[PDB]
């Protein structure tokens, strides 16, 4: 069930990431990884690897994660590179990591970003303390650009 989001950004789940055949397949070789329990695959190279260490739940914080997430997609971009995001299921964790990815990059408002990826993998289901961080960090995104002198 691998997503394409963006040319270079995929969302998926963990059967996803440790089918070989599947990334060696699809050429990727970028994994940012969204769990403390999934393994990385013994095929990716340690310097194209990031663990996000959160649990699918109610009271984990993923907040300061996004921008550390999202710079590692962008270095897989910057390098021609496709990265895949996953967790477990690849519905909660992975998709808010995705969906603030799209916001930060495009501008998208968390409504916009969140309906882009559900598009493209509509079981995509974050719990709701997830999708109330993407609302924060948009709220801080748009504090950022103020400074900027982006009222």
């Amino acid at each position: 069930g691998l997503t394409r989001i963006l040319p270079h950004l995929y969302l998926g789940s963990q059967k996803d990431v440790l089918n070989k055949d599947l990334m060696t397949q699809n050429g990727i070789s970028y994994v940012l990884n969204a769990s403390n329990s999934c393994p990385k695959p013994d095929f990716i190279c340690e310097s194209r690897f990031m663990r996000v260490p959160i649990n699918d739940n109610y009271c984990e914080k993923l907040l300061p994660w996004l921008d550390k997430s999202i710079e590692f997609i962008d270095k897989a971009k910057l390098s021609s590179c496709q990265v895949i995001v996953h967790s477990l299921a690849g519905i909660s964790r992975s998709a808010t990591i995705a969906i603030a990815y799209i916001m930060k990059t495009m501008g998208m408002s968390s409504d916009d970003a969140y309906r882009f990826v559900k598009d493209r993998r509509p079981s995509i289901s974050p719990n709701f303390n997830f999708l109330g961080q993407l609302l924060e960090y948009e709220r801080s995104l748009k504090l950022l650009a103020a400074l900027q002198g982006d009222p």
